[PDB]
Parts: C-alpha cells; structure tokens; sequence
C-alpha cells in the first residue's frame, strides 16, 4: 500500500564531460557544475526528486495526463566520469535500481562508456541512454525545455539528416557491445531493448522525455517488490567533520526507514561502531547531498534517500560500510559479524 511506497534509486553514468551533472543541474535548476574544480565531478552525489516535481517537469510530454505515476519519488546518484574514479562508478552502480547512461551524441561510445556498460550488464540493471548535446547539431533551433519530438519536428532537413546519421552510428556501436537499442519512440520492446533519448542539458530539450522514461523503467522494468519498503539497507558514502556537528557520515539509505535517536551499528577502523543518531539530516529536495547548505532535520526518513547522520563515535567509520539498526527485538553481535563479513 501507498504508505509503504519506496522511492527507487537511479545512477547516472558516462564518460567524462558528457553532461551528467549539467543534466541534473538543468532539472534541479542549480549550478553545481560551474562550481566544480576542473569542471569535473570527483565524488558521489545524491539528489532527491519528489514525484510532484517529476510530474511537473514531464508535463510537456504528458499534456493530457494519461501517464500514471506510481512512485513517491526518485533518488538520483551522480558519479564521476573521469578515468581515475572507477571505484566510485562501481559503488554508484551497485547502489542503483535503474540507471541513465549519458552518451555525447557528437562522440558516441567512449572508454568509460564501455566501463559503465560492463557495470550495467554485470548487475543486469535496466537503463536508458541520454544521447546528450543535441544542440551541437549544426543549425539546431531550440525551444527551451521542449519534448524531443515537438522540437525535432521543427528542425530543417539538414539537421534531421545529421541527427539520423549520428543515431545510426551510435546504434551500430551499442550493437557491437552486445546491446540492441532504439530511438525511444521507435522502441517496441521496452523490456529488452535500450531506449535512446536525445537530450540537451543546455536547452533542456528531451529532458522531459528522459524523466518520463526513467519513471517508466522504475514502474515497468525494476522488480515490483522494490516499489515498496522492506528491511533496512544502508551504505556509508563518506565520513566528514562538519562545523557545529563534528564527525558525521553521509549515507545512502537504500531500503527501510531511519529514525532520529536510532541506535546504529557499522564498520569502524578498530572494530564495529555502535551509537545514536543525534541529528538525522537531508538537503532540501532537489538539492545535492555533496553540497553544503542548511540541512533539514528529520525525525524520520524513508528510503531511498541520501542522508547525513550526526552521532558520537563516528571517527574511524569506514566508507563503503553497510549500516544496520538495532530494533526492539535485535541481537547485536550477529549484526556486527554480518557487516564485517560484507565489508570483506
Ligand atoms: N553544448 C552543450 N554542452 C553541454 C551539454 N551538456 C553538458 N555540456 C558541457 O559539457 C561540459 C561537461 O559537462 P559536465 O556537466 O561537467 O559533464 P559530466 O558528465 O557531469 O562530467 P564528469 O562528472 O566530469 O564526468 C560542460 O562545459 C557543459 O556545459 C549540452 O547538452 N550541450
Ligand atoms: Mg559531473
Ligand atoms: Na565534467
């Protein structure tokens, strides 16, 4: 039932500078990419999108309202594309239920695209491809934040032909890597063929189509049990000292529910850590966990979400550690053993 709905996790993967973060900024209406050193992402990011927002941002490709939204929302995990962060792509990939693979339409598949495809294939993750930077097609005429088809229909013949040529090349490339793919509105087998959705992070065109498609992936490809909450599952992303809270952990809550005051167990350098949540915090909706802000204090947070936890004794917490909650009925040492076993 609806009071037990789970917000799924989507990872965005792709080669360096293909526009992962720029796409998320266009959706959030933020400017994270401009603040990044080097213009590159160097850590895992997480942003929560309430379904009310996704409905608004897909309205132009859902004008009558026939599309049925079932998810309460979606957590999207941003990852680096730079060669040196494979550990982070592997982590993000292992957390997600679905994914967006970003491909620069002007370049096609590149080395970390291929790395990413290996990850998606290994976990059999449902994904869609954002064929990004369509505004670089020579003579592209934009309508800001339009659906791709509406905009494509208005282009001159030369632009349409250049588009089709590049799409055909990118399809042949996916085929060579063992994936069949179709332009999204030509895909007759959403269950087995990858949908390609042309986008521009600069003009916003196609982003409504991409958001609709990732909801569809959650609702029509992700295992249906993952639409509802079950046993708590959570992963430590980072251990960071924060002004006025001391040593905190950033955590991806993958399943279940966290509560203020909860007593939690996780791996530490010198052994398991057992402590109490003094503050259970999130960013504002549609704002990055990897960005400093005023944080929202919660008594309760439901999965999936990226959270920050303040608790004594977090020094020595180990990034990548699983995290568990000691409930009214629990035996602790068992839990310690299984997180310690999963760490190794
Ligand atoms: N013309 C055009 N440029 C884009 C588009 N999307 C991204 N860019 C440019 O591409 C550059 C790289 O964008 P990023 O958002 O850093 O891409 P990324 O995939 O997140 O990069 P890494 O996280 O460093 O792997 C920036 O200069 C963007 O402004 C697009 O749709 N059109
Ligand atoms: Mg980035
Ligand atoms: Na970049």
């Amino acid at each position: 039932n609806k009071d037990n709905l789970r917000s799924p996790i989507c990872c965005i993967l792709g080669h360096v500078d293909t526009g992962k973060t720029k796409l998320l900024d266009k959706i959030r209406q933020t400017n994270v990419q401009e603040g990044e050193a080097g213009g590159i992402t160097q850590q895992i990011g997480a942003t929560y999108f309430p379904v009310e927002a996704i409905k608004q941002k897909t309205a132009v490709v859902n004008k009558d309202g026939k599309f049925e939204f079932k998810v309460p929302g979606l957590l999207i995990i941003d990852t680096p594309g730079h060669e040196s962060f494979s550990n982070l792509r592997s982590r993000g990939s292992s957390l997600c239920n679905i994914a967006i693979l970003v491909v620069d339409i002007m370049h096609g598949l590149e080395p970390q695209t291929i790395e990413s495809l290996r990850l998606l294939r290994e976990r059999k993750t449902p994904f869609v491809v954002a064929l990004n930077k369509i505004d670089r097609l020579y003579g592209w005429k934009k309508i800001e934040n339009n659906g791709f088809r509406e905009s494509f229909a208005l282009q001159n013949k030369a632009v349409q032909n250049e588009f089709r040529n590049r799409l055909d090349q990118v399809k042949l490339q996916f085929a060579e890597q063992g994936f069949n793919s179709e332009l999204f509105y030509e895909n007759k087998n959403f269950a087995r063929y990858v949908s390609l959705v042309p986008t521009s992070a600069h003009t916003g065109e196609g982003i409504p189509d991409m958001l609709k498609l990732i909801v569809q992936l959650c609702q029509e490809r992700m295992a249906s049990s993952l639409m509802y909450l079950s046993e708590l599952q959570a992963t430590v992303l980072e251990v960071k000292a924060i002004e006025g809270f001391g040593v905190t952990i950033d955590v991806i809550l993958s399943n279940g529910i966290l509560r203020e005051g909860d007593r939690i167990v996780l791996c530490g350098l010198e052994g398991p850590i057992k402590t109490n949540i003094r503050a259970l915090l999130t960013p504002a909706p549609m704002r990055e966990l990897r960005i400093k802000g005023q944080y929202i204090h919660h008594k309760e947070v439901k999965a999936a979400q990226g959270v920050k936890i303040s608790a004594p004794g977090l020094e020595g917490a180990i990034a990548g550690s699983r995290l568990l909650v000691v409930g009214p009925d629990d035996d602790e040492e068992e839990l310690e053993e299984e997180v310690e076993s999963d760490l190794q």
